[PDB]
């Protein structure tokens, strides 16, 4: 009996999942790694700790689930997008921390180009915009701030790569330095319209072309694992794609109209737009969904920087709760937040505001406000934000979603699901297997090595765990939303 | 068997009773809290009956547990939370509704009504206040309008209005006296601080009969004696009433003009004795009576802050984030800065100098790296930023420049706050050895009345410095922080449903 | 708005309470207040008498002012209280010469030992129906007279007055007009002869306590006097009821006839059984004391005492700061199916019925690494029950009667888990009344019946209504298994005794 | 430059640790990773053999990366471990057939009672230098073979292998090349005759354990083989050191001959004394076991065993959720002048030296209404000290020697209160080392010397640096009173049994 090992290197933890022929989870292993906040707005990881974590979950899932390494037909790698890494080709070590997709430490770089009118250029080519959110400015940051980098890059001693690249490069023993369309399209360097590194964007980002990896399809055998990194086995690595794109795939969203929403560190709703890249006029991102079978699908994306990450904050920042699940208890202990709103713009505001300078704020507080209200308010933010992007997309698409499929870590919190159904007046469908990112990447690989004959097995296996129906008249609905919007304005007013 | 003067400070969240010996020292202290009711957002109400029983409790407590008999009490001094209104049936002797607290924003509409009819300017020239839900007047009309049967009764002479002083003195004297003093009267919005009498016009606008009103009196004067049964068989003279903040002013020796002090309690209040000439303000400060004594009446400029220490108390009761108020200093000093975070505790709107009833509490500058220590520190700092706002507004209206400010109140104990205050305002902060000046002020008003003390001077010659905090930060860092503060406030006023 | 009410004051070990009662026997208002519990040394337990007075004075002011009831509508006052707690004060100044020594205190131990070693324990039993334990007032008095500087000089000049809480309250509240007590309270002083119904001159000499400090014993339902005006809002309301808190509970439970039994779960756990009017002698560790004095008659009863019951749950809260509130313990207990070998013996101040071991202290057993916080709390909650059973079997012998359904009351009866477990571990039905504060209800009637606010005591029975009956629900094997472990815990607990 | 290192793995009862030692004997890196503890039924303690492996494999990876050191810079590997803890796996699939039974578990009580009732206890004492307590490996294997379905018949077909953690780790790490154990670890199995040095046939039949499952007993400092490339980043580094954690700590403290005594405060408390090559029989509840095999020599030792020491604080944390971290405990304890009569006897898994009572369980005494966290927690911390004194005196009488300055180490030795009270309660100075992770240091040297990284063991004696000494500051009066009470608390504890 064979299996497909999937690695989901997320923003706050790494995960290894085994899938049997039937598309069931044969095992799961998870390890968190440190998050660094050196200065307000900044967010960084330690590339070496990420590697060792991914290397850890693998070893774990194999041992704890009684399955040989020689039973892995293939490996799929899906990851936190944009997070940049720059290492020494030879010593194989990062020359500096990985600047996470959330970090605002490249703001000035953006402001420079933005002030030179180049934003429009980046929008027309990358389908993105000039926000510190994307890989491009992070490389430039490293080459301009990290001593020696500039000259090491000129001597062809350095390599760039988003997490997908970083992992595959290490796992294959430096055999392959590649990335797929989806990941590449989130770098501000890749021209998503002609599908190739844009020379102009590179010069404009003062980034050498020798550091870039080869851009390949999302379901292809990029190589094999080196024996010592996989228990003496050379297992093929045949799947790569950004976590959210892989989730899209995992939800069986293969053509126009298909929309899904993921609640992880951040909140991300993507819609498959087929092979016709669609331009957004409401603050959505135009990006590549995935490359498979000679085709290249595009998609519209709505990005929320902080979603579940706001609960983690309640836990690690304010030490107000011990675990994410505990939050629900408080939230369900009060009829409402009684006027209190929480805008988690910890790293600016994404779709549709796109405000890098905005920071987390809280409003409507009164002597009577207590934990229950405060925590509940935080939980509700994941919903108010989803609506923000949901309506923004409903207008750039014209399509009107009526039953959204969800997934991610936070989707198991029932209050969040019901309140989401209510606040949007739409049904929310939660799957039996909520780890769709993992599942998605597993298929990109399984299909590439013939573990599965067709992607449709995914649509067929999808099982609804529970649907959530709206239970809140307009009266209250729009009142609450009306207030959220005011809360978001006020947030934007606070800037120094 | 030496005697003592009993002071009662009926504050916003607790009642206190304090004994004082000839030497002006504390012979004993008793405190006791009472429920704060928040029926709706912005609303604040107390149970007038629970306030009475609490006052009655602390008294019993302070004498029984300090080996001091009731017969050794030369006089009683009563100072209190201002504006809090109580409307009760003269006959039954019990309130017809919770006392509406000074912080309450439930009389908002009423204040708007009058504004839209263009009366605000009238109230300013007469009361020296303005049309904010902060003052008594509107709270009375509110009751008369919203409490079933309230009017039928109010117009039969069956009801009596009263701010806490009037309520306490009336009950304690066994219904013998239904009086108030100038200081308390000036905060009702129905008293003309220039004519020193109730204003018949203001009363008609607030649709408040003149029969419910108590008679204004001096601050130091024997208003009557406590009925035996509410004071252990004795008939002790009640000879001292005055708003809690004014009392603090008097207990700080701020007698002459230009004298300024700041109290850090549930709220933050900065009064400046303007002598005997009510100075007009154009920076958001109030004009009100300091005290009535020696046949004279002093005026003063006030800077008011609805939520100060109350914010720290919220970290405890609300977010159940700290065990005790003083436990906050622990966290604050654990991290070097707030790192961008600010806290604007407009739980019940903003006072001096913004005066925004609609405003609410908000927090800014948050990031994933924001830890619990930063959040609490930003709260402790807000008491200071707020004090600065008030201080600059007064520096203008008075033209005077404070080089060293005297302080008092429950929160002064916290050294972090005291130092940060001195830094952010760039002025020396002086903390007295006996910080409960409010209770000590009421002591002397009573004492001086019953001739327990010769002169008020004693307060000055007996006052002693506990510690003086002096500024210790650069100019750049100063304005940078204050710049963000104002931004925070600015943003906070934008959020209005 | 012109009905009258009866004010009941229950001055308990950890809190004071004031409760109003209408003609219909319903609660017209309730006011509670706590007071500091002093523990100067291990086993010592003391209150500040002054603080008790001011607390009683507080709940009164509170109950009338916040229930819209004037003082002039109070037909009478009932005063029931924590027993044994001794107070010694100067008649003149009117204030105590030392903290009140609570009934739990073990600071008078040596004194009890001395008397035992002189072979007097049998004497006190035949006379008081008690025994030489630091639990009763007598020894506490001598303790003060012996250890408080100048105590003797003054005690022998008539300058001092002894009194258990009832005496202290009535004296202060009556403005020094009455220095009395009733039979129920008196029988717990160790100086009162429960057979001759009078102070025993011999017992007093042994305790070296002058007869001039003693108050005069009276019936339980009788107008002892009127409250002085200034301590009751200008009114002179009659004080017409006094009786030990537990007895009151017995009366309020309608346990008037012989064979009647009830159990109270408060600071301690007390099981009284009205033995009619014939003091039954015990040989299983139960006490013999006066139930009440009413209608010209005097009833007796057998008592099973437990020093620490709900006080153990209160210890989880104040001591180990392990739970937020008492009722928050049920949450944990029901979270785990069993204690998994763990047992808690709360002999904080020794063991009462049926062990009577002053030297014993609290102990916990059956611990393992797997022992979680839930199990620990559950083990504490369960001890209230085990202890109840120990007392129950001892009484089943001394009376030969078999309880098939026990009535209960007290602060802890609210906790369902404890109720069910009691019903199970004892294998008997437990009945929880709708009005669980029977102790104050009892004091109410003693007063009311005196001042003629009610015709007969029968009303207490006709008006009593069941809230819920708990019925046994576990096998025989499991029952005894648990109880066998309990006794083992107890057995070991008595083995730990330092010098 | 071209600098080498010695990787040391310390597989402890509650966590696995990897430590790098440079030529100078300094720590070049540390990595720790806790693993789950299972308490299926009261008294039972078990670990998941696989999770243990994946943890050790984890700490290795971490220490190497985080500390920027190449795998090819490792001169050698040393493995030290939690003793007695048993593991039984399939020779072929390399999978344990059931959880590892931890040294603490009491789940083999009935087995002990059987043999104990048949008079065989004296047999085991005379041969193993131990006794019939569920604390040792022997009964655990039998438990597995008798209770785990299929085990019996798999063992008869030679499909199963036995091994204490050291063996398990070396067998996995070396790719099944080596299935060995050293003297120290072996001498804690109830199967190894410590007097003639070999698996005792009688004891084996008597434990119904096949001889084909037993590994080879080798010296404590010898190259047992190499790591397979895939379990060590493509490198085949030599595995040249094995020894029970406590023995390794003895060696680490520079206790090489008679008189040398140390005490470790980890999950459990263990004091060992080197008795040279003459195995000394104990008459006061101590254990006679092998210290280590090195240079053709095989030193013996006297050991005092306390099942629960630091493990009692962890309990306050995980069990009662009374504190958030072990270190926090001190805060409370230092906040009161005494426990005011409260005692805590953490017999969570029976009592060891010198009481040896498998039935005993944790108990608490001296409680009153005035007892509060500070007193409760402080009492717990003090138990670590009282228990040490129990064995200290028990050893001072079997040895005749009188210790007057004990060297200490372990996870709980960084808690000053515990060190000062210990000095006080015993009336002896307590010396705390700079490097308190001596177990790792010791194992590292067994390896390092085996591969020639170091020429002699004396380097250990010379590098030892005293971090802080603690002197007694408590008159007999109070001293003897407190201990007197402790003893009573222990008696009372033994009374509670069902
Ligand atoms: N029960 C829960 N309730 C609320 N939030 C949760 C819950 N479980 C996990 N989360 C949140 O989900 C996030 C982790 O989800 P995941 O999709 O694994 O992250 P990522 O997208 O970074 O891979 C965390 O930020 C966590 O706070
Ligand atoms: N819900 C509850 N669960 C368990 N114990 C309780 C609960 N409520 C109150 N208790 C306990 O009951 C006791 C209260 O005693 P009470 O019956 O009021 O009279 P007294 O104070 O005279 O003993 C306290 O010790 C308290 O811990
Ligand atoms: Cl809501
Ligand atoms: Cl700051
Ligand atoms: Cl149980
Ligand atoms: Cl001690």
């Amino acid at each position: 009996e064979k299996y497909i090992l999937s690695i989901d290197q997320g923003t706050t933890s790494s995960r290894a999942i085994l899938f049997n022929q039937k598309g069931e989870i044969a095992g799961v292993a998870q390890r968190e790694f440190k998050q660094y906040f050196p200065q307000s707005g900044w967010v960084e990881h330690d590339a070496n700790e990420i590697w060792t974590s991914v290397l850890a979950v693998m070893t774990e899932v194999i041992n704890e689930n009684d399955v040989r390494a020689d039973q892995i037909a293939g490996i799929g790698i899906t990851n936190q997008r944009e997070t940049t890494v720059v290492w020494d080709k030879h010593t194989g070590r990062p020359i500096y921390h990985a600047i996470v997709w959330q970090s605002r430490q490249t703001q000035s770089i953006c402001s420079e180009l933005k002030q030179q009118g180049y934003e429009q250029t980046f929008r027309d080519k990358t389908g993105l915009l000039l926000d510190p959110y994307f890989a491009g400015t992070k490389v430039k940051w490293i080459l301009d701030n990290v001593e020696g980098a500039r000259e090491k890059a000129e001597n062809g001693d350095l390599l760039f790569g988003t997490i997908d690249t970083w992992l595959v490069w290490k796992l294959s023993g430096k055999a392959a330095h590649i990335t797929d369309y989806s990941n590449a399209s989130r770098t501000l360097m890749f021209n998503i319209h002609d599908l190739e590194w844009d020379d102009e964007l590179l010069e404009l980002l003062t980034v050498p072309k020798n550091m870039l990896p080869e851009v390949k399809a999302s379901s292809e055998v990029y190589g094999k694992t080196i024996d010592y990194h996989f228990y003496g086995q050379e297992v093929p690595i045949a799947g790569v794609a950004g976590d959210q794109q892989a989730a899209l795939f995992g939800q069986a969203c293969f053509e126009r109209g298909d929309v899904k929403n993921t609640y992880g560190t951040g909140g991300f709703m993507l819609m498959n737009t087929g092979d016709k890249a669609v331009k957004s006029e409401s603050g959505l991102l135009t990006t590549i969904a995935y490359g498979i079978d000679g085709k290249v699908n595009y998609a519209l994306e709505g990005s929320i920087f902080v979603s579940g990450s706001a609960i983690q904050w309640l836990r690690d920042g304010l030490r107000m709760i011990n675990s994410a699940p505990q939050s629900e208890s408080y939230a369900t202990r009060v009829d409402s937040t009684e006027g209190v709103y929480v805008v988690p713009a910890f790293v600016g505001l994404g779709t549709p505001y796109w405000d890098s300078e905005a920071r987390g704020a809280i409003f409507g507080l009164t002597r009577g406000t207590e934990k229950e209200h405060f925590i509940r308010a935080t939980l509700e933010s994941l919903c108010y934000q989803t609506r923000d992007v949901m309506e923004a997309m409903s207008k750039d698409s014209g399509i009107d979603v009526q039953s959204l499929r969800v997934d991610g870590g936070a989707v198991k919190n029932n209050f969040i699901m019901q309140f989401q159904a209510d606040i949007v007046n739409t049904s929310v469908e939660r799957p039996e297997i909520q780890e769709t990112t993992a599942l998605g990447a597993a298929f990109l690989a399984g299909l590439a090595v013939g573990f599965w004959e067709s992607k449709d097995d995914i649509a067929k296996n999808w099982k609804l765990e529970e649907k959530f129906d709206p239970k809140m008249d307009e009266g209250e609905r729009e009142k609450l939303y009306r207030g959220w919007k005011k809360a978001v304005e006020a947030t934007q007013v606070f800037k120094t």
